Order: structure tokens, then C-alpha cells, then sequence
């Protein structure tokens, strides 16, 4: 069965076959359309030697499509050893290319995923060696100098030790390598990044001293083998920041924001055939919007657009006036200013949506297809006049695939 | 089975238990969403679609098995068995079109739904009856200004060949024109159809903000060309409240949105001319209809009469120039009295309305990539709302355009 998707502002149809690749489930059914939800069932992750050869199977099967050897002597005996190696094990461990090649494609399958264009260049760190939350520690401090490269920004991914019986599980419980505390005080205000206030008073007690500041870099906090996690420092000279200035607006630098210049996502689950990493930190560039619209401007978050209107004197007594609106795309350009003047990679919604068009068409004609989740596609501001609004996408999850998992904190058995 | 949505900027979570009663089918599977696709896809089936619909009726009623219900549903079923289809009470017709609208997921002014104005024209049998009924829609519609929704519905089909159909996809369109250098003179999402306007005899005075005339096809016969008098037609002149050279653009558009193309179910019948109208939000003419490419496609001449630096597209030029766009058009509408909404008020209306919905009636089906506005999405409240999407009925289909479809 072949499905077409059409692009209303070129009418070029594409056609996919590559979701009959399909293996997980979407959510939807014939009578409801979950397209919404931000975690159905089914995005987030305890598994046996039942299910784990087919698993190990159909990913070795790709693996050896992609270079060109299946059926090949090379091909059968993998298949064989790894056979062997769970009867008797009962899991199996990947071979150095068959992690580069799992770790790649999982980002090429991350249907909400904008920047995929990039995909096949990705820095892949093998931590599987990994056995302490110090270990833990060195090994993300490098990949944090590797891919910050001192501005000239590099994708990485850090891959620790698989799941194994779930009790010894690898987990960094930071959201992101690099983010802001944020404070509840007692007048019910918050200081700092309102989205990280609970895992900052986790953070807090586990004997972190706080600056109490308004951008605290949070310390890493690194559970290895399924023991209590350790708090740790990243050395602040890793941790590259830009002050974000106007380049009309000389007051804005005086409402002192800065952000910093490394998106590392440190809380998902990275599966590749059948085995589950559940510490895989990875980094890229940031698109500018996922500061300027969603980190400054989500009324939940630091929420900077009343202050930034006031100095701006806009009319702000009526929403009609787009006093709001204004002050977004002010601050928009403030982010993409500061981080081009300080020659930190950062990429415009308009040039990443366009790439991501180019790199869809070229997916549907090498591959057959392209997941893409237009709900998550689509930037937070100035929405149609990015070409993405008007391609239509089809979802569907192929594996190797990052998936969520609960937070840490929530299912640890403490030790003491 | 008992859904849940949250809504993530104020972890407000509501439980959905009407997409049980859904009918329809969504397009998607448990293998592939097609949330983005813009149109996916006899007396036997006619009956337990009347009877479903008569026992919704019934009960917003509060006269489930009721007398009077059983009453009714004995003779539906007796017409039907009697005549192959049957005609609704003008109660089950009013109540049958405001909950169309208000089953339309895609709608994001739906908190208005139940105070529509239906006016019944299945009396009707000429296209001349059918540009009467229409003229007085826009005057009833626009009301100097303080717009009121309005539908009209025609004559339900009945075997097909003999379909009421209004060609033009709304009430009021501007033309579009292809000019012999290359570009397009008008609207151009209109060419197609200014084209069999003019290839049925129109006479175009090749503008750029020409009314479209009206294209009226009553019983299936040859469709006919009515000019809607301009006095009915309410346009504003587009200025900006800072630019004055804004003024020099020489843009306008019409204050009533008027769509005219659908096909409105009810009770298993089928309403292929139903037009209706409400109120623009104004990112509708000032993000799509002003800045798509495939449109006015202003952005470029905006920015330029700004000054702005349209060198890199890092100096978000087009965003800037998108704002005052629509800055201006809600400036414009409401400096004539026209009536409209801005995206952040309409957005916070629908939150409150689907809070009503899910209080009053068990949820409120929303197509999140059609509710979340073509600008500014996540400074808006449905942007951080859950979504559930599923079909209802009475509902508001699409059907194919007329032009491929009419045996002439
Ligand atoms: C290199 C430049 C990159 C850019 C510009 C980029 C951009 C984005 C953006 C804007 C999102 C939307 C998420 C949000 O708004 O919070 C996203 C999602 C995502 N990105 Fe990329 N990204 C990049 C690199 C990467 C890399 C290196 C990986 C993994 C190896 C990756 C994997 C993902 C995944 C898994 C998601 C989905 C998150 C979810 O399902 O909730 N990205 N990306
Ligand atoms: C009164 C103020 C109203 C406002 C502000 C409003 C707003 C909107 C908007 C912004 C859309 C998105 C579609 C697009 O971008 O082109 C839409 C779609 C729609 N509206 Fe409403 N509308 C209003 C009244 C009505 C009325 C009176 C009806 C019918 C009785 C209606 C039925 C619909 C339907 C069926 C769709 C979606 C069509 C589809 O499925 O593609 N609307 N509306
Ligand atoms: C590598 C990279 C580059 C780049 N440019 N941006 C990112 C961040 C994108 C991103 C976000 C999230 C969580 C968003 C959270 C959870 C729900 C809503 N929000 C609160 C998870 C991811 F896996 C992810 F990749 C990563
Ligand atoms: C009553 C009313 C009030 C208001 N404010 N706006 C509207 C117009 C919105 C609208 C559009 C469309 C088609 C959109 C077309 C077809 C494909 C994509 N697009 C180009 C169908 C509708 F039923 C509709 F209601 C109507
Ligand atoms: C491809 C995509 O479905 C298409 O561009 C849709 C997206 N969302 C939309 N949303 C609204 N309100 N109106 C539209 O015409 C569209 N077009
Ligand atoms: C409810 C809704 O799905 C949620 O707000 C989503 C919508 N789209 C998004 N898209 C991106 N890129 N990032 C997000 O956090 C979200 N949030
Ligand atoms: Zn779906």
C-alpha cells in the first residue's frame, strides 16, 4: 500500500512506502486521532528473552541492508552469534558499528525532529565501558567540550550501559546537561527557569549549595548501575553562554538574560534492537525559537514579554494591539543576534524548516518516506509562513527510536 | 477508554467521554496519523442514521422515550419506508445545523455555536430564488458591520442529479486573474474559478479587489451568474495606526466570511448548498490571506516600505512585517466597526468553550493543527492544550467542486 502527502504552497506530492516499515503503535485509532497528546502510551518506556530476538533480528537485518551484505556469511553469523549470546546471556551487546549506525537512525526516525537534515553527522561516544556516576561525570565533561568546540557547535551522543534487569539501570536525572535552577520563594514568585524548580529541590538536597540566582547552571546529577545518584559540577569554563543583547535596543541588555549555547537532551531512552539505553545524552545547535519563543516567552517559564513590552512602550491595554506579538519577534531577534555576534551556531525557523522540507524530499526519494510530526514540526511563532505548514506529514515510529521515560526520582529504590 | 487531555501551561486535565458517540472514521490507524492531511476520504443505511439523530434531538429535549419521540421516530420511519428519504421538523433542522458547527472540530469560534441564525430555504427552486436567499443572508449577516452568524440551507439532495450547489467556495471572493508576463493579478487561489466565471460569461473588470460573482446551480441544472449589489458587500480599506504609507499599499478586504462549498448531514440527509457565516479572525486575512506565498503574498513589498534588512532571513524580517500586517487589519476593522476577533482573544474563548464542553457535554472534538493560530502559536493558550479529534455528526463535510462533478 502506497500513501501520498501533498504540499499545498508547491502541490508537490510525495509518496511513502516507508511506513509499512511500521512496527510501534501511534495512539490514533479509526475513531480518535491522539496527535496531540505530548505523551501517549505508546512515546514512552522490563523485557525478556521472548520478544528480544525479533527485536535483535529485524535490526540486524536493517543493519545489514544499509551496507550492503544481507544474506552475506558476515550477516548470517551475527544473526547466529547473537542468537547464542541471549539463550545463554539472556540479552546481547552491540558491535562498535552497529551503535554509530543504531544511534543515527534513531535520530533519523525522531519524527518530531526538525533538524534532521544532520542526521548521518553525528559524533557517536561509546560510554559502555562506564561503570561509576564519576565515570559517568568525565565522560559527559568531554562530550560537553567536544560538541560546545568553542562556539562552532558539533552534534554528539554519549551512549552508557544498556538496561538489564531494570534495577541497574544508567540514568542522567537532569532534563538537559546544561540548564537553569529555578526557586519557588515563599511569596509565591519564582526566581530563575520555572520549569526546573522541582528538580532543583531535588538538587537541594541531595546537598547542592545553591547560588540562588536567576541563571544557575544546575549541577549534573548521575545515577550508575542503579545506585543513588552523585551531584557534580560541570567546570564553568565548559559551559559556554551568550549574553543576549538587541541590536537596536540598548536596554535590553539591561534586562540582564542570557542563555547558554549547548541543547543537550539527557532524559530519554535510546532502543536499537530491542536493547533499551536509558542514559544516552545528546547535543546539536539550538533553533532560535526554543529560546526566544518557548524558554523567555511560555507564560510558565521565564515570561520576559510583559517586561520587554513595557520597555518597548507598546500599547498593552488590548491583546488587539499584538503588543505580544511584537515583543516575540523583538526578542527573537535578540537571541539569533547575540548568538551570531558571539559566533555560537544557532539556526533561524526559517532556514531549519526549509532544510527539513529538503531533507523530507530527499528522505521520500532514497527511503520511501519520512516521518514527521507536524504538531511538533511546525515553530511556535510565524507558523504559515514557514514552508512546513503547508506540507502535509505522515507519523509513524520505526525503530531504532528515542523514546520518553518517567522520571528517575519516581521509580528509584533508594539505597541510603 | 476515558480519555484524558491536559493542558500543559495550566495542568488543568479534563476527562473525555464523548468521543464514545463518535461515528465517523478519522483517517488514522494504530500505525500511521494523518493529523496533517488536509482532506482525507440508500433506505437501509437511512434510517439508524435518522433514529441516531432523533435520539440526540429527543434528549438536549430532555423527552427521551418520550410520547412524543416514539411518535416521531414511528413516522420518520414510516416516510422513509414510504417515500426512500424523509424532511425535518424545522426544530430538528435548527438544532441539526448549530450542532454541526458546534461538532466541527477544525472551528476555533465555536463558543458561539448555539446562537446561529438558520434560515430554512428548502422552498426554494430557482438559482434566481437562490441569489435572493443569499442576498438576504449577507444583509442579515453583516448588519452594518455588527456581524451575526447565519446559515441558509437549500433543498437536502435527493438522488444526486438534481443537487442545489453554490460554486463559489465563499459568498464574497476576489478575483483572480494569470497575466500574460508570468504573475498573477488578484487572488490567486481564485484563478481557477474567475477562469469559468469569465469562460460562463462574466465580465471582468481585471482589478485586483473585484468581487466575484455569484456561480448558483438549483436542481442540478446549468448554474447561473448573479451579481451580489454592492451595498450589501462590506469592505475595509486597510491601514496601519503608525505607517501612513500603509495606506498607499491600496489593500482592502470584505468583512464577511461566508463559506459557501460544504455539505451539511443531518440525520443521514444531505445539505449540499448550506452557506454560513460568521466574523474573521484576523490572522485569517492578514497571516493567510495577505503573506502565503501561494496568495497576496505582501511580505516582501511590506518589509521593503519598513526598510528592514532582508538580506538574512536571521533578521526575522518577515516575522516583523507579519505583525504589522495584522496589527493593521485588526486596526482597520475595528477603526470601521467592522466586527473581528484577534487571535489571543479567540484562542482564550475556545479554552473556556471546550471548559464548557467538557463540563456540560462530556468533551469537545479539536484539530489541534487547524485551532492553534498561523502565527504567534505558543504565546496562544490552545497551543499548550491537548486535543482529542473525532467525528461527530451532524456535521459539515467537504464534497468534490461542482465543475468536475456537473453533467451540463
Ligand atoms: C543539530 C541541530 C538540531 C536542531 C536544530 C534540532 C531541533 C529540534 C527541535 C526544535 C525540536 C522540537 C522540540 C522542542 O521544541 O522542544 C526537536 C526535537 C527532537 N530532536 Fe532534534 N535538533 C537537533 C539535533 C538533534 C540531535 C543531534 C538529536 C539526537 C541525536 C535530536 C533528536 C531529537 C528528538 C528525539 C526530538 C524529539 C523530542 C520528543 O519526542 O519530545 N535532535 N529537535
Ligand atoms: C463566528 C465567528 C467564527 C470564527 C471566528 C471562526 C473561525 C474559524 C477559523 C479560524 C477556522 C480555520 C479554517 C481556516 O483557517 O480557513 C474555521 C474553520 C471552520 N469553521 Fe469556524 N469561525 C466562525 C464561525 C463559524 C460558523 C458560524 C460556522 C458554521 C455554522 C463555522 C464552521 C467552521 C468549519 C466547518 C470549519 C472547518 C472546515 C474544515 O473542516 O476544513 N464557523 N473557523
Ligand atoms: C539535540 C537538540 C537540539 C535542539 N536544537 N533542541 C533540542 C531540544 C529538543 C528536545 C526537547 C525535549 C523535551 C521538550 C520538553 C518536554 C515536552 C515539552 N518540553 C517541556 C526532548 C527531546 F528529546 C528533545 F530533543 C535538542
Ligand atoms: C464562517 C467562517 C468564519 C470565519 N471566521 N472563517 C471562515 C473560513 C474558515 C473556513 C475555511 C474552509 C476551507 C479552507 C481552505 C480549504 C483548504 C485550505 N483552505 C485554503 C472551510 C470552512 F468551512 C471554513 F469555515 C468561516
Ligand atoms: C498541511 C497542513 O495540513 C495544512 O497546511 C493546514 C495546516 N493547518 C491549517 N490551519 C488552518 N486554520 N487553516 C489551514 O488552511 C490549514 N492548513
Ligand atoms: C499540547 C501540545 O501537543 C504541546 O503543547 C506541544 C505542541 N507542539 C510542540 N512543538 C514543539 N516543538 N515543542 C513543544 O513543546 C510542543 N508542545
Ligand atoms: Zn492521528
Amino acid at each position: 500500500r502506497f500513501l501520498k502527502v501533498k504540499n499545498w504552497e508547491t502541490d508537490v506530492v510525495l509518496t511513502d512506502t516507508l511506513h509499512l516499515k511500521s512496527t510501534l503503535e501511534t495512539g490514533c485509532t479509526e475513531h480518535i486521532c491522539m496527535g496531540s497528546i505530548m505523551l501517549p502510551s505508546q512515546h514512552t518506556r522490563v523485557r525478556t528473552k521472548d520478544q528480544l530476538f525479533p527485536l535483535a533480528k529485524e535490526f540486524l537485518d536493517q543493519y545489514y541492508s544499509s551496507i550492503k551484505r544481507f544474506g552475506s556469511k558476515a550477516h548470517m553469523d551475527r544473526l547466529e552469534e547473537v542468537n547464542k549470546e541471549i539463550e545463554s546471556t539472556s540479552t546481547y551487546q552491540l558491535k562498535d558499528t552497529e551503535l554509530i549506525y543504531g544511534a543515527k537512525h534513531a535520530w533519523r526516525n525522531a519524527s518530531r525532529c526538525v533538524g534532521r537534515i544532520q542526521w548521518s553527522k553525528l559524533q557517536v561516544f561509546d560510554a559502555r565501558d562506564c561503570t561509576t556516576a564519576h565515570g559517568m561525570f568525565n565522560y559527559i565533561c568531554n562530550h560537553v567540550k567536544y560538541a560546545t568546540n568553542k562556539g562552532n557547535l558539533r552534534s554528539a551522543i554519549t551512549i552508557f550501559p544498556q538496561r538489564t534487569d531494570g534495577k541497574h539501570d544508567f540514568r542522567v536525572w537532569n532534563s538537559q546537561l546544561i540548564r537553569y535552577a529555578g526557586y519557588k520563594q515563599p511569596d509565591g514568585s519564582t526566581l530563575g527557569d520555572p520549569a526546573n524548580v522541582q528538580f532543583t529541590e531535588i538538587c537541594i538536597q541531595q546537598g547542592w549549595k545553591a547560588p540562588r540566582g536567576r541563571f544557575d547552571v544546575l549541577p549534573l546529577l548521575l545515577q550508575a548501575n542503579g545506585n543513588d545518584p552523585e551531584l557534580f559540577q560541570i567546570p564553568p569554563e565548559l559551559v559556554l553562554e551568550v549574553p543576549i543583547r538587541h541590536p537596536k535596543f540598548d536596554w535590553f541588555k539591561d534586562l540582564g538574560l542570557k542563555w547558554y549555547g549547548l541543547p543537550a537532551v539527557s532524559n530519554m531512552l535510546l532502543e536499537i534492537g530491542g536493547l533499551e539505553f536509558s542514559a544516552c545524552p545528546f547535543s546539536g545547535w539550538y533553533m532560535g525559537t526554543e529560546i526566544g519563543v518557548r524558554d523567555y516567552c511560555d507564560n510558565s517559564r521565564y515570561n520576559i514579554l510583559e517586561e520587554v513590552a513595557k520597555k518597548m512602550d507598546l500599547d498593552m491595554r488590548k491583546t488587539s494591539s499584538l503588543w505580544k506579538d511584537q515583543a516575540l519577534v523583538e526578542i527573537n531577534i535578540a537571541v539569533l543576534y547575540s548568538f551570531q555576534s558571539d559566533k555560537v551556531t544557532i539556526v533561524d525557523h526559517h532556514s531549519a524548516t526549509e532544510s527539513f522540507i529538503k531533507h523530507m524530499e530527499n528522505e521520500y526519494r532514497c527511503r520511501g518516506g519520512c516521518p514527521a510530526d507536524w504538531v511538533w514540526i511546525v515553530p511556535p511563532m510565524s507558523g504559515s509562513i514557514t514552508p512546513v505548514f503547508h506540507q502535509e506529514m505522515l507519523n509513524y515510529r520505526l525503530t531504532p527510536s528515542f523514546e520518553y521515560q518517567p522520571d528517575p526520582w519516581n521509580t528509584h529504590v533508594w539505597k541510603g
